[PDB]
Parts: C-alpha cells; sequence; structure tokens
C-alpha cells in the first residue's frame, strides 16, 4: 500500500516560530510541538510529509527588507525537488499583511492563486511524467488584537487583512478546482507576540488538519 | 448632468483589426464598424468612451518577441492618464492562448485579475483622490476552429483555452467583486484568420455590451435587476 | 478628405492639473479648460485629437518613487495602440527637472530623444503597414519662481534646468528632422503653485499649438 | 539526552534519486530504501536526522537559460533559514555545470561551490533567531560516463574533462573556507546507463562512504579517539 | 605648462585590427601603426594619450552575443579612473550598424549622445574636483562597399546608416555644446575586409585629428592664426 | 625579442590617491610618484604598462551609492581592450571591506576569483587568438588603525578583514594555478587618512612588484 507524500509550504508559523517577549530573538519550537508533526502523527504511517516553513515568507511579493521570502521564487524548484507528491498544502498569507508590502486581501488572494498555479504546472518538463498533485489552501486565523510593540507598526491595517483572506482564499481555491480550510475556523494567534502559535495551538490545528487531509486522500 | 466615463482596455479585437487574407498585413476597421463606436453609440450622450486596443496585448505576460505587449506593464499608467473614470472594461485574453507562452486558463485569470488589482489600487497616489472606478471584465469568444496557416502553429491548443476563460474570469471577476461578460454569449469569432471581427460581429457586441454597462451605471436600472 | 489624427503624449499639463493651495490634492480642468481641447477646437473638424497626459510623468527615466512614470516604458504600446497617426506631440520635461533625478538639460534632451526615435521606428512590426508620423517636440515653459512649499524641495535647480530646454529640445528635433515648438514663446507657468496652468494660459497654449499644427499638415 | 544533530543535503538528481534508464527520459524517482541520502541516514543512525533537497538539473550558482528554477545559489538562502538550526550542510552539485551551453570552466565551478559555501557561513541575514550558522561538506561528483545517452551528449561536450577536474578545485575552496571536503569519485563512478546518475549499488556505496566523513566531522573527539 | 591628458574611446578601430583574409582571426597593428600613436606623434610632448579601444564596442547598446560591448556600461568607469583628462574622444558607431541591433542613425547619435552626456556628468563625487573635459565626436567613415562575406550578413544596411551618421552626430555634439569630425572627410574604409583601416588610412587619420585637438585645446593659438 | 605587457587592475591606491586631511577631496599622485610608475621603470624598457585604478573599485560586487565601482563590470572589456597581455596584476580587496557591503574575507577572495576567472576566459573569442595571461594577484596591506573620522564610519570591522586577506588571496591563486603577493609584506597603509599610500611607500611597493614580476616573465 503506496504511502503518500504530503508537502507543507508555509512561513514562520510551519517553520515553528516559538511566541515570546520582546518579539525576537525566537528558538524553533521542538519537534515534538509542531503543528505539522502532529499532523503526520494523526495521519499515521499511511502518510509521510515533507516541510518547508520559512520564518517572514510572502505567497508571491518581494520583500524590501530580505530577498529571500518570496513563497513564488522558491516553489517551483521545491515542488520539482520532492516530486512525486499526493497533496500540497499552503499555509501563507500572515506575512502578506504588513504594512509596507501594501496589499489587498484580493491582491493576496492571487498571490496564493500564483502558487496554486505552480503547483498545477508542476515540473516544468518531459524529464519525469508524474501527475501534479493536488493543493488544499489553508487560510491562516486573524492576526492578534495585541502585537508586540516593535512589530506594531509593520502590520498597521493588518488585522482586517488577515480577516478577509478565508473568503477570498476559499473563491481562488475554488476557481482553480482545489480544496480550501479556514485555520480560523479551529484555531487563532494566541501567541504573546500577536502573531505566532502556542504550542497548544499547533496541536489544535495539526489534528483538525489531518482529518480535512484524510477526507481528500483516504 | 455629470457625463460618464468608460476606459476600454483590450487587444486588436478592441484597436479593430480587420480580418483579411494572408492573415497579415491588415489596416484597422474605420471608426464606424469598431466594437467600441458601436459600444458608445448604444450608450448615448450620458457617456464618453476612452479606448485603448493593442494589437498582440496579453493581460500580465511579456511576449519574448515583442516588449510593450504586457497589459499590466501599460494599465496603471493609463488608469492615472484617464482619471476620473466610472467604469473600466477589459476584454483581454485572446492572446494568452498563444502556445509559446505556455499558460493554462486558471493562469490566465489570474492575469486578469492582476489587472482588476491594478485597477482597484487605482492612482497609487495622495495627488488627487477620486474613487477608483468598478470593473467590467469581458471574456473574449472562442477562436476559431480553422486559424490562417501562417498564425496556426503560435495557437496549438488555444481554442480549448480560449473555451475555458468565461468560466475562470467569471471567477476571478466575483472573487475581486467586480462584473463579468461573456462575449462568446453572443458572438463568436467570424473572421477569416480564425482570430479577429468582422464588422457585424463588433456592432453585435458593442450592442450586447452597453446593456450591461448602463446596469451597471445607471441605478435605477441596477435597483430593478435585484427585484 | 481625410480626418488627420494627432496624438499628444505629455504630463500633468496635458492631463489638466488645476493649481491650488495647498498644492494637493487636485482635481481635473473641466474638459472645456484642457489646452487639448483647446488645440481640437482651434483646428476644426479636419483633425481628431487622442490625449495621453499623465500627472508625474518624464521623457525617459524612472522615478524610484513611482514606477509608472516613465514615458519611454509606455509610448510604443501607446502609439502602436492608435495607428494610424498624422502626427505626435510630446509635451514633456518638466517633471525632469525634479531635483532627484538628477538630469541636466542636455540629457532631457536626450529622453525627449528617445521618445522621438520611439515614433519613428512605430510600430515595431509587419501586422500593419502605414508610415510613422512626424514629430513636433514642444519644450514647456520656465517653471515658477515660486513653487508651493510641500513641493519646493524636490525642485531645488529646477527652474534653470527649465529655461535651458528649449535650446536643446529644438536641436535634437532638427536633428531627428522633426519639428518643434517652445511653449515658452506664448505663455508661462502661471499656476498658484508655481509648476501647473491656469485655464486661461491652456487657452492661450491651445491656440497657438493649433497654429503651428496647420503649417505642418496644411 | 544528547540532542539530535541535523544535515541538510543540498544537491542535484543525484541526490533527488535519478533511476538511469533507457531512453535518458522520462525516469522515475529511486525507491527511498536504494537513495543514497537514505543509506546515508541510516549508517548514521538515530544520533543524526537528514533533510534533503535534490532538484534535478540544478547548478552551483548559474542561470539555466532552459529553467528558471535551476540555479542553487537563487534557492539556497531561503531554504537554509528554512531548515535552521542544522549541524551540517553538505553540499553536492557541479555535475550539471559541466553542460556544454553555461561555458564553465572547472575554476569557475569551485567559485559556484563557493559562492554556496558562503551563503552557508553568512546564513539566515537576521536578528529573528540567533544560532551560529553550520560547518560545510563539500562533495565533488565523480567523473562523467565516457558514454552519454545520445539525447542528452550536445549538452555534455567537453564536460567529462571539467568534471575530472572538479576534485581539485572543489578541495582548494573548500579549505580556502575553512570547510571540509570529499572526492565521491574516491568511492564510485558514473555507472549509470545513460552516462550520467547512479544505480542503486552505487547509491548504496556513496551512502555509506559519506556516513563515514559526517561523523569524523560531528563527532570529532570520537574520531580522535579512535586513531590513537 | 600642465602636460595636457587625452583619453580616446573607441572599438576594434581605436584598438588597432589588422584587415585580413578571412576577417578572423585578426592580430593587433603593430603600435607604429595605430592611429593613435600617429595622433600623439603629430601632437607633440605637450600632450599624452590614454587609449581604450575595445573591438565589437557600441555607443550604448548591448549585443546579445557578447555582455562586454556596450560602450556606456564601461565609460563612467574610464573616465574616473583617468581623470584628470583636458579632453575625450569618442570614435564609435561603427558596430552600432551592425544588422541585429535595428538601429535608425538617429538613434545612434542619442546613444553618441550618451556618452557625451556621461562625459559631463563625469565623476559622480566628491572625491576629487576637477572639472569634467571637453569632448570631441568623431564619426567613422562609411563602410566599405565590400564585406568579407563571413562578416557580410551581420551588416545588411550598415552602409547606408555609416553614411547618415556625420550628419546626426554633428546636431547631437553641436546640442551638447561639444565638437565633432568627420572621420570620413579625410579617409575611407580601405580595408581588406570591408570594415577595418590598413596603416596608411591610420596615419592619415591620425595626422587630421591632430590638427582637430590642436584646435580645441590650444584655442587662443586656434584664433591667432585663422588669418 | 617581445616587449612584454602588463595590465595593472586596481582601485584608488593604483589610481594615486594623495592621502590629506581632510580626506576628500584629494588630488592625483604625480606621475613621478606613483607605485605602478616606479614599477615600470625598476623593470626597464623591456616591459610596458597598462594601467586602470578606479578610486572606490571593488572585485565584484555592487555599491549601492555608485554604480561604476564594480571590477567585474568592467573588466572583460578593459581585457579584450589590451590584448596582448603577458601579464595581469590585480590590487584590489580594500574598497571590499567597507562595513556597507557586508563582506567577509572569503567572500572578498571569491571576488578575486571571479576576476580570475575572467582572465583565464579573456577574449570570449575567435576574433583574435592570443592565449590568455597570467595573473598575479596582489593583496593590500591592512588598513591604517586610525581612518578619517568622516570615513572611519564606513570601515568599521574592516581592518580585521583586510588582515584576512593576504591567506585567502594565495589559496584562491593557487587554486586557479596562478600567482601571488602580499603587498604588507613590503608596505602598510601610512596616509594620513588611514586608507592610501604615500609616494615613499608606492616607490617601495613600485620596486618589490617588479622583481615579482620579473621572477614570473624572465
Amino acid at each position: 500500500d503506496k504511502i503518500k507524500r504530503v508537502f507543507v509550504f508555509g512561513d514562520s508559523l510551519t517553520w515553528g516560530w516559538t511566541p515570546v517577549a520582546p518579539i525576537v530573538p525566537t528558538t524553533r519550537h521542538p519537534h515534538a510541538d509542531r503543528w505539522t508533526t502532529v499532523l503526520g502523527e494523526n495521519l499515521g504511517d499511511g502518510y509521510e510529509l515533507v516541510v518547508d516553513g520559512l520564518s517572514g515568507r510572502t505567497t508571491n511579493i518581494d520583500d524590501p527588507n530580505d530577498p529571500k521570502l518570496n513563497g513564488a521564487d522558491y516553489l517551483p524548484a521545491a515542488l520539482a525537488a520532492h516530486e512525486p507528491l499526493d497533496l500540497v498544502i499552503i499555509l501563507l498569507g500572515t506575512n502578506d499583511t504588513k504594512t509596507y508590502l501594501n496589499r489587498t486581501p484580493f491582491e493576496i488572494g492571487l498571490g496564493a492563486g500564483a502558487l496554486i498555479n505552480m503547483v498545477q504546472k508542476s515540473p516544468g518538463w518531459d524529464w519525469t511524467d508524474y501527475p501534479p498533485p493536488p493543493v488544499l489552501l489553508i487560510s491562516p486565523p486573524p492576526l492578534g488584537e495585541t502585537i508586540d510593540p516593535l512589530a506594531a507598526p509593520i502590520f498597521v491595517d493588518g488585522l482586517a487583512k488577515s480577516e478577509a483572506l478565508p473568503g477570498v482564499y476559499k473563491a481562488i481555491a475554488e476557481a482553480a478546482g482545489e480544496s480550501f480550510f479556514d485555520a480560523g475556523s479551529v484555531v487563532s494567534t494566541d501567541g504573546v507576540d500577536g502573531i505566532h502559535f502556542t504550542a497548544e495551538t499547533n496541536r489544535t490545528l495539526g489534528a483538525a488538519v489531518a482529518q480535512k487531509v484524510k477526507t481528500l486522500l483516504q
């Protein structure tokens, strides 16, 4: 019985940012406490995860402060490097609400859409011919109402944008003939810095997403 | 009584490519025969059009054969140059089906979406403050089943892509909270070269699109449609 | 008699910036008061205008504050989109005097030259074969002696540069085998903000430029 | 109790697990059990945990005009930050750099590998974390096959000689960076039928050999005691 | 008296391409036979030359075949590296006529203009304050009527373009308030390959350009002589 | 017997920056006092020099303050323009220690390596066929312990980097099969501004480098 391969593509939430005061520097959640790990455990031996979480990462836009943060710069290579996959999970959009990137929620949806499209056109080549995998686009929960004062200037108007993502993400996913899940339906941003997750929140999300995944793959 | 300004942003279909054999060179449809002109006539004195149709133009992707064909390179400037507008009409996607651009229909939808987004964030500045205008995204009709042999190699698998655009364009438009219309619902690509429109097709399209526009910009009529 | 098509390519002066205090925000001159409109009226039914005026637009240089302001990024597409034309009028150079763009008058001439060249090589293709249209390069008048305090820092040394443009523009136009007209010969920058035009100045310019056009086209 | 050591492997199709076949393409991925990185993992034991990033077609630090995703140096900074903290970075690249159309000398390819080592040394570019940067083991690939699949041969003209020259250059560059080196050509050769990729037998040998090398670097107290 | 420094910025004509059959490979003209050398000899001890001639070099446009051939990529650095200078001579434009670069003569003039402007804004900095030097723009002669068959495909329509350069170069130089000289007024492209110069042609050019230079840098004397 | 041609590619040290207080503006060392000139004199009539020294120039990295300062942008053209050569001397690396470029010594070595590689692949063409010339990579001496207060902010941590260059440069040169010389073995940065050389230091360096050159070329 073929082991099913799931690739998880996200930001610091998926890397395992431990929320702290002051907001930085952080250390990585122990493996046991990462949402992806709990996702893996609840799925069982039938499944095998590959995880790529980058602190600061956006859907598809350059961060003028750091040239390595554009998801869409990286994703084509990542997909080809982990082919073949049975599912691609995308949990991005939190960094896209940063003030200086000046994005609307629809713009952020388009960004997630750009990534879905990269998966659908995945590997760009005749060197292999496995099919492209389906995609589960996950909208993150709303930001915290109170963000660490060091980071707050960079998240002005961010909360309202983050609240609007589930609706947009769902339409975009649907338009692509792919799947959707709102992380805000089962958890919220409970980290002390108003942006990242506690281990308790990771656990809830991992277990919830595992149910959703089994529905799609059995 | 304020005159309503409508900006039309498209490709050769909107420039006025006269279909001919061989496919090139062409000459511009006389003004009287252009779809935008008939659109203007059917709208009346209540409306005033601005038209920007570029042969070869795509939604949001570079053509390696010509650096001036990317709609999204041009649109931000165009919008600011014609502010204030009451509506922006986009009729693009036909060139996006060209084989060498290697686009899926969903990708082309995202391209049209990129343009909608540019309109929604239109002018990027404090120099004026008019609101941004609403958008009517128009999907083109399917390509001809028979394309001029000179152009056919460049439109391989293009037909199927063009057939898939209305569904994608509608979702994208809806997702943006904007409007949609399928040109394929009232006309088809009847030009001899299998890509462009006759004057008869222009006339039909112009008249049909004018009805749609009035629905959006005359609120008494907009109201009546919810009934 | 063929109707003659004239394309006007300019900046906020051609859009119809209404001079006000404070300098921004502005509203667009009513159509009846725009210089291009008066140009059209004085030309008669023999002529038909197409107008493209963008606030902030330069000849051929990127504005680091706004990526849509480079005339030469736009002009090739615009020319092809309005083919066939009988004349192209260019009234640009006022924004090129902005301090942070660091341009000399000769440099600005070269920029206008770049645009003339784009018109001369206009459409780059076999898809149509109309000839390319002739060009009337119009130098703007000198800037106001007193510029709105909000904008003044951005126009340091700009006045002297603007005074030098007619001479340079004339040489460049002549070198290209094309025509020239100095807007400063018939009007000056009388707007309250020291940069833009009143409706009275628009009227004078429109009527003067119409005389010049008829000389070129009969 | 002892913290588990994290080793990141950054390579090309050799590291992805290209199964050599005729005709050369299309291929399928070596079963997990037969990948060199997997055997590397098994020979290391529970003391170690691998993260593997192998991309078919990938170069050290140069754009492939045929595919914009193949430049290792475009990807590596992000990858490093995404897998921090690491105890070692292994780089096994250079085989694609010998492709005719990229027009590279062996020294140039060394510089490319050097660019990657430098990215690791300056790894994460930020105050968001402060773990140290990890050491690097640069691995030179073996020489190409003398006979390359006719479909691919035009793109590997003069490639063999370049591949033979890589160990020398890679060693100097690694040494200059104060990092480690290993020549895959010292324990295996390109035995795949297409003249470019590896059989499962060759993967096994390489995995086991590289595991010895890794333990020398990360348990040096033990390595020391063993030598006498 | 300060010794006057003259910087010569050109292409293979200034490097010293020896015309041969077949066209390539060539070897460099002996120093004694280079036009710049004869220029130096005819100027005397009052002057000192610095020479930068690159085979294949254009005014201001990328050659898709070789990324090092754009004069304007190089000139800012070169100017600062040889500061202070009393004159900059530019003899470029021959490679700009190459078919695949698709340039008009006016465009090539603008390219030369771009270089003049770089000289006028020369060093961009506080680190020194010498004045910027004046410029003598030199138009090359027309291409040969017969070009080596290996190179001919790359110089289609090139002859006519090269004939048009003197007029354009003069206007552009004048517009910049700088000087002009037409190499075609005293020599032509007599090399066997139809592109480069013999030693005899170099000698003529060197001596002619030296007269022109002295006019510019000893202008009080030039003035007094004109009677 | 060939007259032997030596091309010297460097920064302000090779241009002839006269150290002064305040640090800027400077004037060029008289020709008689330049290190390259003394190099030429000590070599004799058997040799002929070509010199390209640009104030501010780096090995292979863009200076965000000035787009003309990247050695590797310039070197390919320079090499082809002065072919044929018998030797290329590179004395660069002092500007690479500037704080804002954020380079490690190994990175700077790689930069020098990039230049060596350009020389080894020199002219990229069939238009001539002379061989490529050998290369003598020269590491500069350590910076001054005391730098002009106006320039010091830009050379923080630069001293330590400059001290590390000889070791790195030697490895890189050796790896390329080329030659090396440490300018710090015969001189130090004795200019009043803590960065540039006096005429006395130029003389010492010129004479020392001439010995080295003769060893390589006979």
